[PDB]
């Protein structure tokens, strides 16, 4: 719905200052601290402060361990979702390993875990990687480690023929039944901010409710999981029968039977026993608790954060990760600034994938929380802006003022109080009596106090100097500030407003300069104070 | 030996310039691009250029893999020595493992390597670390990995009783003799820039001379080694005897003997064979080729490199490693500068240990080669200066001019052509007619062309303004440049020379300023051109 905004007047210039005590910026390069009138789409601005993000070259060594920030792990730095899972697949090979390991035949034996490929790919949001350097089963490298092998029921042992000199049946490990029934373990999903737990048998009323089994190490991207019921079958043998017989006169020994086993004490042949080793098929089941190490690639970032304060220009720079050489500028980047070195930024090196929500103060990184831009956004600036607004509460409020037949701006940017789209958020505020300005003028606005001060209302005729726009955030009305005097150079020539910012009731202007030949010169900086109510 | 240097005259000031177009530096802080007259000990200066090195906080995750730079591995970044070694110790446990692995009983079996602790400590120059995350033998983590197990002689197999239905003796693995002779392997020293090789049997005249066995991965700090002759003993059994016998009339079978084994074909009891399984003790020897992963802690570094050029002041900053927050300034640091952003630096975060030789150009790290300061230097500035000169060809030539009864300087700094100590390198050059200057004046000199221009000859009397010293590098003579006019402020007051640099026949001066109360003000910068011959 449209809403008319009447021009209530013109704010006269109360003071002008040449800003000379500052570093030289080439008009062909741009201001190092003053955002250009074409950068409204990169800011939710609050003052003469400018940021730029560079992406360092990287490789598979620039890793971000999966360390999710949650209620239970507030010190983690990941905000994106990742839910890996898999199973221990049972077959002659893996059963062999589990078997030899639980019976103590060989403690280096361990079955190989089978991750679900798609849960690792994670819909490419972001694409995760398994750290195969984490653990190895012999010559095989794996990102998984069996921590605990727990048989569900006490392990069976096979009986053996009674001892000749003791008649006491011995013992030996059951033999795996190669053609028996194999059972894959259940679903093992890794968790990172809390241990794997099982319900306390006698929970009510004895605490604790659950019992911790194993712990993940989120700082290292190590997750924990439980693979219940890995099963295979074995052949167990049990002793049997009795004894007795009657062998006499010139001897004392008898004979008969088939398939049976007769043993007679070596110290006393009269003391005897018999029986058989009956083979039974048994189910071996074991719960296996494991850990998994994951990560995603994270290109190092370098951010400059410069602003004007105390009449000077403070330059800052920060790096995140092992920065080496620059690969390019960040694909996407929006900055909310306070005008004094404070800034919340959302930086995405690419059009999708790993992104960083950064909190800055001068050259200090107060915090970094990582997000991931879904591939579905198709690298669309407009699409990402909405996604960031929804997931981080950030939106480029400084971009929005536009001049078609008249100046107009959406409620959202004008009010600059709610980053998310919503009812009435796209209502259009049209400024009346603003038709003379040209269509090609660009605006970067600063929502402060009662006004949305947008810089850069230009004219098709050189004779008319640029004007700054002050719009009441309640839509009640707007004012213009003619800064012709402040911008006047030659008798008939004027400096244009190419860089603009507004803070504490003060306007900061940057003007591009060139030689008669067209060679870049230092940007002219000025400070203009409007006579506000 | 002393050498007299006569004062040949006074170089008049040909021009003076107020350097105003530069950033504000607090007199309580120091110049950001102009070295102070007290920093001669940190430079082999070449112009108005200043550097500072900060050490980031770090932990065991900030690693420097051992990647030595040598003729065969020119892309490595380590220059310090490290020679780890160890052996595979033979005993029932390790023999068991090697045995089960070479005979294919269990392929996850691997003996544990025994490093020589002191070779790892490396005399703390620097202290090296083993990467136990590199490989594991079951639940045990280790920095070593057996790559190849090579038996010296073909593995023996034990015979077994002939097959009842075939009469053909079978086979089975020999049994380890628990109380047999165990032999530790030979010395295994890891190498990083070339493979482990063995001489080519038929070398002359058939190439190649040596044969590559395994390769190290220096970029990952992975070294390679050969552990020859790991030995243990086994009990091997061999078949024996013959057959024949004569059992008749109502039968066809005989009996006798003791400890012997008689087998009669199941399909033909008449076809028979006999013998015994004779046990012999055999020596099993195996060469084992392995890799080892090492590294040393490397605190990230951040370096500012600022200088004046094209009448402006260029500020640069570089980081090496994953810099986070600052822990402190580098303990030791010397910089050789060209005056235009180019610099070779030797930075040591601590008083001993890992150090970096860095090549810079503005904000670009051209190269980094790591060295190690021996603990024996006792963190002594003077001791390290000599060590760096000897191992890197770097010495703080800008520090050396001193005024006792007269100005004097050692040949080494004066000539500024050879960083190493040596004959005549400490000959003292004493400037005649320089006795009026005060003892507490400080000097930072710049060896350029024919002169060693040292800034800061001060007087005990405020009435006399500071003077700049020009000494002929051949010791032929010296000149002074009275810059009283250029430094004059009040009628009876003068600015002092607190920061100084000299380049292209131009003198750069920095002067500390304060309020009548004693509050710091911006440093006053000037450019003075002396009327040279
Ligand atoms: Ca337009
Ligand atoms: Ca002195």
């Amino acid at each position: 719905a449209n809403f008319n905004v009447p021009k209530l007047g013109v704010f006269p210039v109360a003071a002008v200052f040449d800003i000379d005590n500052v570093p030289e910026d080439s008009s062909a390069t741009g201001s190092r601290w003053l955002p250009s009138i074409y950068q409204g789409g990169n800011y939710w601005g609050g003052g003469p402060q400018a940021l730029h993000a560079q992406v360092s070259n990287f490789d598979s060594s620039n890793r971000l361990p999966y360390n999710p920030r949650t209620e239970n792990n507030p010190a983690g730095n990941c905000a994106f979702a990742f839910n890996p899972f898999g199973q221990y697949i049972s077959n002659i090979s893996s059963a062999q390993s589990v078997h030899r390991r639980i019976y103590g035949i060989d403690l280096n034996d361990e079955p190989l875990f089978s991750p679900n490929a798609a849960s690792i790919t994670n819909g490419g949001n972001p694409t995760m990687s398994q750290d195969t350097g984490y653990h190895n089963i012999g010559p095989i490298n794996t990102a998984y480690k069996a921590e605990i092998f727990r048989p569900v029921n006490p392990l069976p042992m096979s009986d053996t023929a009674p001892d000749p000199e003791t008649l006491e049946p011995g013992q030996t490990e059951p033999l795996i039944k190669s053609d028996g029934v194999y059972s894959n373990s259940g679903i093992a999903s890794f968790i990172f901010d809390r241990p794997v737990t099982e319900p306390n048998p006698n929970w009510p009323p004895l605490p604790p409710p659950v019992i911790p089994i194993i712990y993940p190490t989120p700082a290292l991207g190590i997750g924990a999981a439980a693979a219940y019921g890995f099963g295979y079958q074995v052949t167990v043998y049990r002793w049997e029968e009795i004894p007795v017989e009657f062998l006499n006169p010139e001897g004392s020994p008898c004979a008969y039977e088939a398939g049976i086993i007769l043993v007679r004490q070596t110290s006393n042949p009269m003391n005897a026993v018999a029986g058989r080793l009956v083979p039974y098929v048994e189910d071996i089941a074991v719960d296996i608790f494991l850990t998994g190490k994951f990560f995603t690639l994270n290109p190092p970032l370098r951010i400059t954060n410069n602003y004007f304060a105390d009449d000077e220009v403070k330059e800052n720079t920060v790096t995140i990760g092992n920065y080496t050489t620059t690969l390019s500028s960040a694909y996407y980047a929006v900055y909310k600034t306070d005008g004094y070195g404070g800034a919340t930024c959302f930086i995405a090196s690419g059009g999708a994938g790993i992104s960083a929500l950064v909190q800055l103060q001068d050259n200090s990184v107060l915090d970094v929380l990582y997000y991931s831009l879904p591939l579905s956004l198709g690298g669309s600036k407009a699409a990402i802006d909405e996604w960031v607004a929804n997931n981080c509460g950030l939106f480029p409020m400084s971009g929005g003022l536009d001049k078609t037949t008249l100046l107009e701006i959406p409620r959202r940017q004008l009010e600059a109080i709610n980053p998310q789209d919503g009812p009435g958020q796209y209502d259009l505020f049209i400024l009346d009596d603003s038709g003379a300005y040209a269509s090609f003028s660009s605006f970067i606005g600063y929502p402060e106090a009662a006004y949305y001060v947008a810089g850069a209302a230009t004219f098709m005729d050189v004779e008319n100097p640029d004007e700054i726009i002050f719009i009441l955030r309640n839509g009640a009305g707007w004012y213009a500030c003619e800064i012709g005097d402040a911008l006047k150079i030659a008798d008939d020539e004027f400096d244009s407003v190419d860089y603009f910012a507004y803070r504490g009731g003060v306007m900061f202007i940057g003007s591009a300069r060139y030689t008669e030949g067209g060679d870049p010169l230092p940007i002219k900086y000025r400070a203009i104070i409007p006579g506000l109510p």
